[PDB]
DNA sequence: TAACTTGAAAGTATTTCGATTTCTTGGCTTTATATATCTTGTGGAAAGCGTGCTAACTTCGGCAGCACATATACTAA
């Protein structure tokens, strides 16, 4: 893995990690967040969505 | 040697006044279902500087270059 990933998904993951580190959440929280983000990205409706949509996806 | 009528002197009280609070209005958010269409929100796959120190031994150990010497072929007498 980490090779069949788009630049948009990579930016989303990096934003997730950045917000996690800003809120100072543990690495377990970081891992759970990235896992849930990947699980949500698996779907196509969220995959091909808006920029604000994917930002709110990071947030949620 | 007191007693009552003086005066400007306090609190003290209540009455209104500035102001901030409380009470009214809308209106949007959200729940589902599908009905339908413009441009512009993206997914994704490409592809056109910069340091320091040696950590020191051994014994290479080669080649760089160089370079010195000379044996030989060319030339003047």
């Amino acid at each position: 893995e980490n090779e069949q990933v788009s630049r948009s998904q990579q930016r989303g993951l990096r934003r997730v990690r950045d917000l996690c580190r800003v809120l100072q959440l543990p690495p377990t929280f970081e891992d759970t967040a990235v896992a849930y983000y990947q699980q949500a990205y698996r779907h196509s409706g969220i995959r091909a969505a808006r920029l604000q949509k994917k930002e709110v996806l990071v947030g949620c």
